[PDB]
């Protein structure tokens, strides 16, 4: 029940088309899915408390949350929103995000275990979903 690590993507299911159904146009889609925007994902948990980095060959940010803590993000496609994380049982956690400004679609995202030590991330816009799946270096 401890999501820390470097964890490296092995799987991406349905990322480029989410984008294309919120309206990302294609050019940002092509960049999103590139070899060189593949996220690496370092996690550090102590006990409700995460600190998550995400680094591409471009960029990297880093968030901090408590589990059961309003905290500040950015949606999938970037909207600035308040977002709320709770435990669904002890190797999941699921997150409902607001936006600041606007209306949007309804967002969420999940991140959980596998007894394998596979991390899965979900993230949902509405009626549409991504998967991927990470695993440790």
């Amino acid at each position: 029940p401890n999501f820390s690590g470097n964890w490296k993507i092995i799987r991406s299911e349905n990322f480029e088309e989410l984008l294309k159904v919120l309206g990302v146009n294609v050019m940002l889609r092509k960049i999103a899915v590139a070899a060189a925007s593949k996220p690496a994902v370092e996690i550090k948990q102590e006990g409700d408390t995460f600190y998550i980095k995400t680094s591409t060959t471009v960029r990297t940010t880093e968030i901090n949350f408590k589990v059961g803590e309003e905290f500040e993000e950015q949606t999938v496609d970037g909207r600035p929103c308040k977002s709320l994380v709770k435990w669904e049982s002890e190797n999941k956690m699921v997150c409902e995000q607001k936006l600041l400004k606007g209306e949007g679609p309804k967002t969420s995202w999940t991140l959980e275990l596998t007894n394998d030590g596979e991390l899965i991330e979900t993230m949902t816009a509405d009626d549409v979903v991504c998967t991927k799946v990470y695993v440790r270096e």
